[PDB]
DNA sequence: AGGGATGGTGC
DNA sequence: TGCACCATCCCT
């Protein structure tokens, strides 16, 4: 059973072929200046390990490396391109990575190891990285022999299924999706989390200090309306006191006791005072402990630099996410936890922060894929789509629109970027299912085209058995076929959804690869920092900013060519709070 | 030490 | 609680 390979001593040029399956192994899941543990190289010659302290010592081997003429095939290849960054060397070259390869094919079968991608194509000479490495306290690195072992098995996998998996992507018509964007992208996105965003660690603490002076205030007077101390975080013992000490009405069940949510509490502070303050209380905790606290912990205290991680290979949408820290959920609606973005500033003295971010991305998008006449032609007037949506459903002229038919036709329009189910619409409108499916009849009314593609997107989805993006991004829904009512009504929701959401990915995520294009063109300094799903966030020097105003948005908006225009708005300053 | 339940940020 | 990440509480 045992798969033959040579423990190498030394690098030879049989290990240096010019196509190959190469394993740069780092265990650490946050890989920012992680040690790699080994190295792996399978090609035509045969199968090698290499020790890191040699390979990556040896002039040739990381020659090799950064030759863009030796392609290589691996698994995550920004996970090995980052760690390598931190240690001087540049990785080229990278033709295949099985990781991006099986996320399009199957989103849904959640593949994060080779041996998950393996098992697609029915090849199991391979283990999954948790059986060798374990799990949690656990975790460790095994001795040489195992993973030598390992690694080798990891790479004779990669070797054998690039041809199959690229075979699938072709028939799937999503070879270039691999090959002319998620790859490229990538190398993107490695370069963004080496760069990290610079922080004000004395901007942080001295906010964390306030916020303990309030919290301790706030959570004083909080007993005392009590009657008494208790820990206000249990929704336990936070029960107790609302609903059976201070006897407020119990509006909201849980599957355990009571139910204590923000949109529960506001509804019954009128009945209490003490409410009030538990909802003041549960905002600055949530900015301290989250935010604040959550942020400094991840620091790195010799660069005052944050590096997250941008998982490009796990939402179902075709999104990125971001972890430790996750830097596409900074708070910016309420102001006091917006603040918390003056904390994020430019790497270099005399550089800004520059943000661009789509106009209502996801609802051109559905007006290009649904064709529909009268949403097409609101963007084409680029008029105010929340107003415009109310003027229709209620059937009102633009000055008979008050604020309350706005919010009200904002919610609608956001249950329809988000797919949200109709009881959430119901809720976000406060008012009862049926009166909810009555708007949206309305809004069908006004939108013919929108109601036609839900229909027959649904039924594609089914025909199919699952939907797709503007550039191919696939989602299976075998749920659109099951005959419990809640069960298939989400994936019918989801196949409405998808297009849209994956679609505005997609755009995105071209844009990062057009605007890295152009800014190399230019020779600008200026480099992406972050992407929060429909805006870039950048940092350059004062000096470039006006191009920078021409150059992005214009980049951005010409990413794809829709039935309507794109529109995208910017914005710089000092800070990240200040690009505004 | 893990991890489910609940709650809250973002788009 | 649409797509995500992660805080604290608290049972096992
Ligand atoms: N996608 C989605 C699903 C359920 C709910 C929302 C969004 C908002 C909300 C508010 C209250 C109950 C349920 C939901």
């Amino acid at each position: 059973a045992a798969m033959a390979f040579t423990l190498a001593d030394r690098v030879t040029e049989e290990m240096l072929a010019d196509k190959a399956a190469l394993v740069v192994e780092v265990v650490e899941e946050n890989y920012h200046d992680a040690p790699i543990v080994g190295i792996a190289v399978v090609n035509e010659h045969g199968r090698f390990f290499l020790r890191p302290e040699t390979a990556l010592a040896d002039p040739q081997f990381v020659a090799w490396l950064g030759d863009e003429t030796k392609k290589k095939s691996m698994f995550d290849s920004k996970r090995a391109a980052v760690a390598l960054k931190w240690k001087g060397i540049e990785l080229c070259g990278v033709s295949f990575d099985l990781l991006l390869a099986a996320y399009l094919l199957d989103p849904a079968q959640g593949v994060d190891d080779v041996a998950a991608a393996a098992k697609m194509k029915q090849y199991e000479a391979v283990r999954p990285d948790e059986a060798v490495y374990g799990k949690g306290a656990k975790r460790a690195v095994p001795d040489e022999p195992v993973l030598a072992e390992h690694l080798v098995r990891k790479a004779a996998a990669i070797w054998e299924l690039e041809r199959p998996f690229l075979d699938e992507l072709r028939r799937n018509e999503q070879d270039r999706l691999l090959v002319e964007l998620e790859q490229p992208l990538s190398s993107i996105l490695a370069e963004m989390e080496f760069a990290g965003v610079k922080v004000d660690t004395k901007r942080l603490e001295q906010m964390g200090k306030e916020l303990a002076e309030q919290l301790g205030t706030v959570e004083q007077r909080i007993y005392e309306l009590a009657g008494q101390e208790f820990n206000i975080n249990s929704p336990k013992q936070l029960g107790v006191i609302l609903f059976e000490k201070l006897q407020l009405p119990v509006l909201k069940k849980t599957k355990t006791g009571y139910s204590t949510s923000a949109d529960v509490l506001e509804k019954l502070a009128p009945y209490h005072e003490i409410v009030e303050n538990i909802l003041h209380y549960r905002q600055l905790g949530k900015l301290q402990s989250t935010y604040i606290e959550g942020l400094l912990k991840v620091v790195r205290p010799d660069t005052k630099k944050v590096h997250t991680i941008f998982n490009q290979a796990l939402t179902q949408t075709g999104r990125l996410s971001s972890t430790e820290p996750n830097l596409q959920n900074i708070p910016i609606r309420l102001e006091e936890g917006r603040k918390i973005r003056q904390a994020f500033v430019p790497s270099e003295s005399d550089w800004l922060i520059f943000a661009a971010d789509y106009s209502q991305i996801e609802l051109r998008v559905l007006a290009h894929i649904a064709e529909d006449d009268n949403l097409m032609e609101a963007f084409r007037r680029d008029l105010d789509i929340h107003t415009k949506t109310a003027m229709d459903i209620f059937q009102v002229s633009e000055d008979e629109v008050t604020p309350n038919m706005r919010r009200q036709a904002k919610a609608v329009n956001f249950g329809i970027v988000y797919g949200i189910s109709d009881y959430g619409l119901a809720q976000n409108l406060n008012i009862s299912r049926k009166e909810a499916a009555e708007f949206i009849e309305r809004y069908f009314e006004s939108f013919p085209g929108v109601k036609r593609y839900m229909e027959n997107i649904v039924q594609e989805a089914k025909q199919k058995g699952y939907v797709t993006t503007l550039l191919h991004r696939r989602r299976y829904l075998p749920d659109i076929t099951s005959r419990n009512f809640n069960v298939r009504s989400f994936a019918e929701r989801m196949a409405m959804n998808t297009p849209i959401q994956g679609s505005a990915a997609d755009i995105i995520k071209k844009a990062m690869i057009d605007l890295n294009a152009r800014l190399k063109e230019e020779r600008l300094q200026a480099h992406l920092l972050l992407q929060v799903h429909d805006e870039l966030i950048l940092e350059a020097p004062k000096e470039e900013m006006e191009r920078l105003c021409r150059l992005v948005p214009e980049v951005m908006e010409q990413a794809v060519t829709l039935r309507v225009p794109l529109k995208v708005d910017y914005h710089y300053g000092s800070t990240w709070y200040d690009a505004k």
